[PDB]
């Protein structure tokens, strides 16, 4: 269940497609919890492509449903990323993830 709530501006037509490397200033957030990740802190804006199972499923499906300049608000379900296992020390088991996603990409 990828639920998109978009802060408006952008163009609404430059869509991410296959074989495209894209750049996101993401920001992580735990539901009823504190922060755990920010690409804005390291100032390295996480160049990545679509389709090679690099990122989690909840962030992968949220990437194609956006466009350039847009600003969405993900809500990743536990069953798509880590809810059975959980990343050791960082992500607890059965966790629901919140992401502040802005797409400022190329290709």
């Amino acid at each position: 269940g990828v639920e998109i709530e978009t802060i408006s501006p952008g163009d609404g037509r430059t869509f991410p497609k296959k074989g495209q490397t894209c750049v996101v200033h993401y920001t992580g957030m735990l539901q009823n919890g504190k922060k755990f990740d920010s690409s804005r802190d390291r100032n390295k804006p996480f160049k990545f492509r679509i389709g090679k199972q690099e990122v989690i499923k909840g962030f992968e499906e949220g990437a194609a449903q956006m466009s350039l300049g847009q600003r969405a608000k993900l809500t990743c379900t536990p069953d798509v990323a880590y809810g059975a296992t959980g990343h050791p020390g960082v992500i607890p088991p059965n966790a629901t993830l919140i992401f502040d996603v802005e797409l400022l990409n190329l290709e």
